[PDB]
């Protein structure tokens, strides 16, 4: 079946909606909820978060669902089983702290040839795929055959929204393209799936062919008084989770 | 099949016995044996104890069985796989120290949606279900469909008995309602089971409908010269178990 | 099928051979090879050694087999998964250091009720079964139905041989009955097997009925120039095994 | 089916090619690529590397494949699950750092009798088989029935090539026969396979019968401007792998 995978680059705001497939699931990641409109609707099949902020993102996502801003069926942590990248205890105890979520690596590792591809480039050449590509690998492992890409701009404005929000900055004060492109080519060739681009003005469209025009319609709902920053758990909550950070 | 789940609140002494089901199993917990009469009989299907006193409670239970005060088929430890709540070595080595007992979490975790529900409230909001509710989740995991509740009073006298006994005080010198009520509602709705209340005068009866009057009979046997305090193992026994405390 | 289980008490020298069963396997333990005659033949189905001397006993057994003194099909370590009794790394790495041997606990633990029985008495009352009884439990787990006992004397001369040998003393300078008797009664009743005694003059014969007289014959071969002390591995070998001691 | 197993001794240069089997797979190890000609072709079924240099050898092998110098289907690490021989974290995390490779021990250990044979000699007598013999055991575990040996000379010039290369010396400045011979005899007798020698002038041919002359042909391709030293990863790569070295 068919999936739309969305990064959070500026092209998220410039999807050509006549090229949307007839039916589909949606994958989102990281600060997706910062978007000022529902560019791909409220309903997610899966959302993906990095280990470094998973504790805060899970808490924030439960707020989004309760407040009827989004829904999702799956919740994934984008990990790799690498000591230099992730806390060992966090991975070991994951299913006991977050019983309705999944370690993304449990799916990523089912693609042996791609896992090998990723590890060689990360360890020896310091070349790492982004979340956009990570989500593609997980979709392929779950059985999707046609993947439609949006919001992937290779960092050239940084984002489809203003990302410099108070709480996020408190947690992460920090707030090439070859790596992602070669990885997508490998996935397509190795696993016999099809990639499409939904964003004609994106740099991605230079490398990946456009989804065909099907005269599809889509209503873009605007958002108001919405959650536009990550939420920060209590000091007692951090105390309980402190081995895993 | 049918189960009666008993906490140790004052309502344990005020069961309406005409509402007992036609056939049933009984679950008890913690200091249940402090009761001055056999309010639910001598025969237990399962008994539940917290990790913090399991070593002493297991020793005490073997005395109760040998002395013909109670019998039980199952022995459960009420754990959650949470580092802030339980000793890691205790859980790791449990089946080798207590081969005829079970970790309650081995059953609790089979209810994925409830495990997620519990963990979110405990970790982020410092809201924890009590043993009464824990036993309900385990019963549901074991296949019970009709659950009859007693001895659940939400701590307002503290107990159906005087709990301030010498040994217990030596081990634990320490000797809201929304959390338990919302959790029971979730269990009932999610797993399609039925909850009943056996205690008409209890606060519980404001939230959970009464078991129907079936004109049942029950003989309440009085107790004499009985074990009414926890027993304390030898210093040599503590020495052997010291990694797990 | 039928098994003869032998301890190393003085009664090993006073078997009534007319009571030997028509066909059988033999279990031996610890310093059995110190015997001055082949009281039960050269062929063992299994030999059992304690964790504390396993490293040296395994080395010694390979010498016995090469020198054509004994043979055995199985090699067992008599462990319990108890931190106060055995080195944790020794158990964890056992199958990689001794690939043709077994941890006895892998069989012992298949008898859940007896494992529980043993652990309760050891941990809380400092009452421990001996190797003789351990071997019985393992035989029952392996499917034996009729067990014939010898060399079990409850330590009242200590042994059927002089145990005060140079190397053994170097490794272990140290070189009641109720516990073993109650444990054997439990095994017999719980698992529905039959116990017999082969040694009419033993204290054991006061508690366990004699094997029936079948007019069987047995040739007792004498031993000469034989291995009558444990062997000590090189200092380099100890260096390699030092985490496990 | 049929396999040629090659060590890197001087006899690698003196194969009698009329004795090559009609069809076959090839196993190579360690510094095989230092060879000045393709003595057994470019195509390997498997290549084997020691834990001590695996990090650098894997990196080097990926270069060889990209540069079209060799190909291989399998990549094996020649380990034994022994603390004195290999880094514990290296083994624990192996499949996550090298997803397209295998721990050789996962196959070696399938030969229980040989694993026991190896461990006894290594631990107690400081007698260790070489990589040549290790590869034979792995071939047998994978189902091969006829094994053809080359490049096994028992270290008497050291090698079929000059091994004193700059990078290798930087990583390993260090750059009897009874053990290997008795181990090969054990493998042959125990697992019912056939061993042949391809090198008539080798010391091996004194102990193992020659492969029959089949009038086979083989073209020995010369090598030019080829990789003749191990490659050294960046300091950043070592930083990431530092727990495993
Ligand atoms: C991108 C980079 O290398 N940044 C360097 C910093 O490294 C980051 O350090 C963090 C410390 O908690 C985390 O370990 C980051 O690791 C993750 C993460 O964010 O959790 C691991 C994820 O698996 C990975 N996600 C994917 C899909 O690959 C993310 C991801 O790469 C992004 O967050 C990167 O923007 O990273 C880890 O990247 C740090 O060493 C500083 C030095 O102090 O240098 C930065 O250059
Ligand atoms: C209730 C509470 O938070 N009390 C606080 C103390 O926390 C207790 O500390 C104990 C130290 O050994 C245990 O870790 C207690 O944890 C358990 C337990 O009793 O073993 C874990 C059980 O899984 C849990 N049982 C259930 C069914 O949820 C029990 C249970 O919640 C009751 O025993 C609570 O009455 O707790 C742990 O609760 C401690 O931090 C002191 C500070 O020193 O503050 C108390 O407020
Ligand atoms: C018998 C006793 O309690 N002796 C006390 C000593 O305890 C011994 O300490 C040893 C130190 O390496 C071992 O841990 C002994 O544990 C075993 C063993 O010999 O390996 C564990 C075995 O599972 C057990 N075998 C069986 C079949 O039960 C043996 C066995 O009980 C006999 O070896 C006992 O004679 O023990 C452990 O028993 C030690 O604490 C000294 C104090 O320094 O006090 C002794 O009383
Ligand atoms: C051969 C020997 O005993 N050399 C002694 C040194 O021991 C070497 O130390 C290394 C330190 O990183 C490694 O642990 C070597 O272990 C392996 C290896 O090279 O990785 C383990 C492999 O499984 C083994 N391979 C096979 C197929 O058996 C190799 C192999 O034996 C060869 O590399 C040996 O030439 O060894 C380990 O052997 C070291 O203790 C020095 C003292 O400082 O003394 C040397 O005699
Ligand atoms: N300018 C951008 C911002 C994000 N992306 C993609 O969106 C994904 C989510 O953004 P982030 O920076 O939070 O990882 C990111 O991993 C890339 O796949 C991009 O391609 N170009
Ligand atoms: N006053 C009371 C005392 C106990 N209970 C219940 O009885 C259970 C056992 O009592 P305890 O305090 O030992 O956990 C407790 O977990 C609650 O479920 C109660 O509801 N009200
Ligand atoms: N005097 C003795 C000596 C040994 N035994 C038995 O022989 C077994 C082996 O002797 P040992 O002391 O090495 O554990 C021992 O465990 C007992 O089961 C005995 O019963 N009486
Ligand atoms: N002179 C030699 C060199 C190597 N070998 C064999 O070649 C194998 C690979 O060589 P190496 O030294 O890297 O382990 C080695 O393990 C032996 O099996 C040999 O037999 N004689």
């Amino acid at each position: 079946k068919k999936v739309i995978i969305a990064g959070n680059g500026p092209s998220l705001k410039e999807i050509d909606y006549s090229r949307l497939p007839n039916d589909f699931d949606v994958f989102r990641c990281n600060q997706f909820y910062f978007e000022d409109k529902y560019y791909l609707g409220k309903k997610c099949k899966a959302v993906f978060y990095n280990p470094s902020l998973f504790f805060e993102q899970y808490y924030t996502l439960k707020h989004l669902i309760q407040n009827q801003e989004y829904e999702t069926e799956l919740i994934m942590c984008s990990n790799y089983n690498q000591a230099h990248l992730e806390n060992e205890n966090f991975v070991k105890t994951f299913y006991d702290y977050f019983p309705d979520a999944h370690l993304g690596y449990d799916f990523f590792k089912q693609l042996k040839d791609f896992n090998a591809y990723f590890k060689f480039h990360e360890i020896y050449f310091n070349q790492r795929i982004t979340s956009g590509v990570y989500m593609c690998a997980v979709a392929i492992a779950l059985g999707y055959k046609e993947i439609y890409l949006s919001g992937i701009d290779f960092y050239q404005s940084s984002y489809a929204f203003d990302t410099k929000q108070k709480n996020l900055l408190k947690l992460a004060p920090n707030f090439s393209k070859n790596t992602d492109i070669k990885a997508l080519e490998f996935l397509e060739k190795t696993y016999k799936i099809k990639l499409y681009c939904l964003c004609p003005n994106s740099l991605l469209a230079n490398f990946i062919g456009l989804a065909p025009n099907l005269n599809s319609n889509f209503i873009i709902q605007e958002k108001n008084n919405y959650t536009k920053d990550i939420l920060i758990p209590s000091s007692e909550a951090y105390g309980k989770f402190s081995k895993n950070i």
